[PDB]
């Protein structure tokens, strides 16, 4: 429109309908100039990396990009309590985003001091991959997300990808993309952006616990019809081999007949929080579970979704087996226990095997009179027919949704991290300041030019989202397990601000408090 | 429009359809004040030129220009080898043009330091020479195009053109011309300027290579009904004279009698890439060919399309006969040949005579019982009836057209460089910073104003261009060639920015990998 | 149709109407087994070629083609007496092409006796080139053509190509066909094949000789208004330069003005009927006149359209600047002049310079006090504005079209052989006996089968095309050069057979003898 004239409002706000609730965040965001308007070639060699499992091969662009796949730059933390705590499940269905108040300053250094003044003329450009053209960084749990608190003011991360590599080099299949070749919109002062998603069919997350566990759903009352070998000699010396069976009831339920059986396992190894029970060696790394690709070894974090412990084991954790959060001020190189906070999954041991154990037990030989029986234990066990399973959970600070990569086969693509696999997530929304040029020499040269008006740009960034709720109907009697503040008195109120005003989140909160059958 | 309106966005895309394919470039422009908004002479004396073949006479203008012809500003290295390896022919149909998000900025020095601001109020004029009136300078392969890589920021080249001359002296005939006696639109921050062109008809550029040569065009397998005189004395003296005559067939494909030619020539000298074969002497100028014009020898570069070199004869080159690239940072003064790259027209060699070898023989007597028959080396030949020829190979980076010289006659106008002739070519866009005095004394003076406002002037140019498309039909059975790039690993990827974000082409790339017969 | 139908009738007749005359000519053939039904790469080492002039790689099909590319398979002598005798010109319009009576037999050997036997059951392939995506072999002058004479039975010749060749061996960008990959009817007995083509607009051939030389067009009672310079000294010592002027008029033609100048030249060597005015030497190859292409020789020939001779110079002829034709029952190497029949272009004598002459002399040298005037021997002389020339005569013998090969530039693509130069000439026409495998094991091999029946095939043809004529309208009163033949008595009639059946041409029948004015 125009210089005096806002081209958006401030929306912010949450409403709740019966099946569907529609999250509003707006946040002021600040963009700076990256890379001096210039594409650079960046891989291990330019950062100094050494090590073939940490090798890569990218390129650093000067544009930004807004990321907003966080459930804290939606949900508020009363709005997550009430989501967690009357719905059984939710799922994202449509989305609109929105540029506006787009401001342009231009910085002036005469000598340690600088001077800021609005550039009315120039102007920033934003376009959306909606085609998924280019590299996609939104499935990563990336920082640079919209803030959990409206009031924080936020800087656009700088957009980077990477391609092939062969060390710190590239080879001819590597890709090489300018987001110049591009339609982008140009936006003055005046100008506004925006457009609308449609999130793709997805599964409703399943916001319960089971109340029931896999080996625990016969009958307590009734045998089977079924039976089992119960002996296999004469009980109270030589030759005494004598074939026995049994009815299978409420006394002996482990052997049972069961039609389904635990999803699938990739074992981790054992961490106490107690460091006095751990081993006196370094063993992060050798000790850690991991897959390879082309002869780089990537940990397996955090793998297949899997219990995080055994009942009442608390104190232990899997070495890479649960997303880590950090809390508010923590440092970013080795920080104590006490400045993280650790996930867990415990919920679903109900159907998922405890990811620091063997998956079971499986025959490895023909018992005879000579040789007896043998088992091995299964570290790792594949999907196989009748499993049954339940997906990482997702949280307030974690991801939403991450893109499903274009494979001829997947199963099962479910994010690991959690969330909302698509193959058409929302798309990448990049954003860049036009470079504007200083003086120009008065004789032609014809070397591109690199004495630019030192600029950054400001505005505002609003989000709509509309989610689809599954609303419980338990016949349950007696009361559910619900997220709840505690009453007891405390120095500051818990996801509020300090008395500096620093915003933080105490907790990591799940959303697996309702219960239903299994 | 409006200060805080954007007048214009961002299009770069190339889109595919079935015979036509549309290219959109967008770039980033910066234009200072040239000659201080004066009007020039400019001789070789102004600039200290002695020699008469460099002598010149002409004017500078404080006016810019834009310039889009060359390849590398409308095609991208991926859509350059779509088009390559995908179809026989193209040719350009129409052009769009636009101008817009105009800003004009004011530079003041206080002392030893800059400050640029906006002037919102100052105007950039821009016009088209629809009608041809003013000297055509985009035929001439001159620098200060749009740049290949679309985050480049470019420098508008200044405008100038030269008329007749008699040393560093003008005649009568003269003419000097004021880009000011036009009609030029003004534009503000607020304007936009855009205009439309068609491309007259021109025949597709072949980007083809022949898979027959015109000697062999023959069925092997059958006889000509033509003789030939294959003996003339009576082989095993005196007195012997005897004619002969045979029937031309496969055994003797050399005799046959055939129905075209190949093509005409203009011999150069041969210079070889292994420095010790060639002559130990000064022999560039004076070893060239060259042709005269009013008594100044300008050089044969690179004249009529001929074939570079014969077959296995890579390491030579015609010393003016090809067209010689700089490779990314190379030196403008005696740079060493790995500095350069040499385009070579080995493709129609099928067709063409070699650059360095006679067009052939010509008998130059009467042979006689007392005089030996005598023949002569054919060092150029001009056209004959029946003789077919491939015009000069277009590249990635080479230019796209010429206007064709107003004169009474001409003979196959397709440019020598390289492209395609047109009486009407893309418009020549003039663009100049309209001057804004200072303050002028407060007493009347009757003396054109020389103090002005130091400004400059930068934006955002689109052309879009669309291109038909000659499709392929060929029956050949075995694969073609076709342009890949390379999978071995290597630091950087061709076509792709350095570590310090320069963009670089590594290597001239022509059209000519399909085949088809003669 | 059916085994016991004729599938077409015997159309051989010539019907002139006004303007038009449509010639139809019908021809039984004969089609052996070519190759085995294989494709076979062959080369000079194949064939045991040394020479590099004569290097060449190519392939032999298992197919034949039908050729009547020769004025003899359409015009009777009589018929082509009455064109030429009564017409200015003359060009193809349109075509039709049959064939029919299909016969296919299966030849059988016991022991030194072969038994031959109809196969009704086996087919014969037809397809047309229309798209002319095979390499074109009708625009040489080979044999294998429909023969002159109705009665004579004719061998369908084998069709094969060249492509790109490096001596022997074949590069990258050779081409390999497979006839088998097109579309292609397939006839038994019952079946008949046919198609219509039109041709392309071609100029009509001059079937005239001028009656005016091209420097006798003034008016020989009338002065020019022009002058010329009659005398530089001061005729009857030192000191004597004065110029001098005079009118050009009828007492000296050779220096009046004109307006137009004789075509195009590249000399040839001149070679004596009479065997002792020839040198004593071996100057066939050496003396000839030569074109290169990628450093092979290729003989001039027969070269630009140019006269044999100069008036009463009969006994001479250009080295291989005319078409040789071979009399009947001549053997294919080292014949006599007298088994041969040497063409002659006397008639554009008056517009087109002599073959064995320079072109002219031109000033090599600024003349003064102390150097004379200079001249040189111009050998070769390309075109120039002006210039007029006529294309080479046809003969009754002689070819009658030809492709003009796909390049970017021609000029004046009239065939140098003789004929109408066409972009899109008439389609090649392939035909192949389609092989019919003998028994196979009776245990499967995957092996291709390379045990056939002996097959070949035999049918008739016919070919209609009409020529539109160009009728004379001359004013000349005194009688015309006529074509006749001689009352004399003779042993045989010209162009009948002789008393064994032997069909024999006598002479080259050209079309120039009629005049008009130049």
């Amino acid at each position: 429109d125009g210089v005096g004239s806002s081209s958006g409002n401030w929306h912010c706000d949450s409403q709740w309908l019966g099946d569907r609730v529609i999250t509003t965040s707006t946040r002021t965001w600040a963009l700076p100039t990256y890379n001096n308007h210039l594409y650079k070639q960046i891989s291990n060699s330019t950062s100094g990396g050494s090590s073939n499992d940490n090798a890569y091969f990218g390129y650093s662009t000067p544009w930004g990009y807004f990321d907003f796949n966080r459930f804290h730059c939606h949900f508020s933390p009363r709005d997550w309590q009430r989501l967690i705590n009357n719905n059984w499940g939710f799922r994202p269905k449509r989305l609109n985003f929105k540029l506006f108040n787009i401001q342009v300053k231009e910085v002036t250094d005469n000598n340690g001091v600088k001077t800021i003044a609005n550039n009315l003329t120039s102007t920033v450009q934003v376009f959306t991959d909606s085609d998924y053209q280019l590299p996609y960084v939104l499935g990563s749990a990336h920082e640079g997300c919209l803030p959990p608190f409206p009031a924080d003011v936020f800087m656009i991360p700088q957009y980077g990808y990477l391609t092939l590599n062969d060390g710190s080099q590239a080879v001819g299949r590597s890709s090489f993309y300018c987001l110049e070749y591009f339609p982008s919109q140009m936006l003055r002062t005046g100008n506004n952006f925006q457009f609308s998603y449609e999130f793709e069919n997805v599964p409703f997350h399943s916001s319960y616990a089971h109340s029931q566990s896999l080996d625990r759903l016969m009958n307590p009352l009734i045998d089977q019809y079924l039976y089992y070998l119960s002996k296999t000699i004469n009980g109270s010396g030589q030759n005494q081999q004598t074939l026995k069976f049994s009815v299978a009831g409420p006394s002996n339920m482990a052997v049972q007949g069961r039609n389904y059986i635990p999803g699938p396992s990739y074992r981790q190894q054992r961490v106490s929080t107690t460091v006095t029970q751990n081993n006196n060696s370094e063993f992060a790394w050798p000790g850690a579970s991991s897959w390879a690709l082309n002869g780089r070894n990537s940990l397996m974090n955090p793998g297949p979704a899997m219990a995080s412990h055994k009942e009442g084991e608390d104190r232990f954790f899997p070495l890479s087996g649960s997303l880590i959060f950090g809390k508010q001020g923590t440092g970013r190189d080795n920080v104590d226990a006490d400045k993280v906070m650790i996930t867990n999954e415990e919920e679903i041991k109900t159907t998922n095997p405890v990811a620091t154990e063997s998956y079971g037990q499986v025959a490895t030989n023909h018992q005879s009179a000579q040789a007896q029986a043998q088992t091995g234990w299964v570290q790792n066990q594949g999907i196989l027919p009748g499993m049954v399973w339940q997906d990482r959970d997702v949280y307030l600070q974690g991801p939403i949704w991450a893109k499903i990569p274009h494979t001829d086969g997947n199963f099962h693509p479910s994010p690991l991290m959690g969330g909302f696999g698509m193959k058409h997530p929302p798309p990448q929304i990049l954003i860049k300041n036009t470079p504007v040029p200083a003086d120009p020499p008065t004789a032609f040269n014809k070397d591109k030019l690199n004495s630019f008006i030192t600029q950054y740009s400001t505005g505002q960034v609003s989000v709509e989202i509309e989610w689809e709720l599954q609303k419980e109907n338990s016949k349950r009697w007696n009361p559910e397990i619900q997220y709840t503040s505690n009453y007891y008195k405390s120095n500051n109120v818990e996801f509020a601000v300090n008395t500096e005003g620093v915003y933080s989140e105490p907790r990591p909160i799940g959303t697996r408090y309702l219960t239903r059958n299994l």
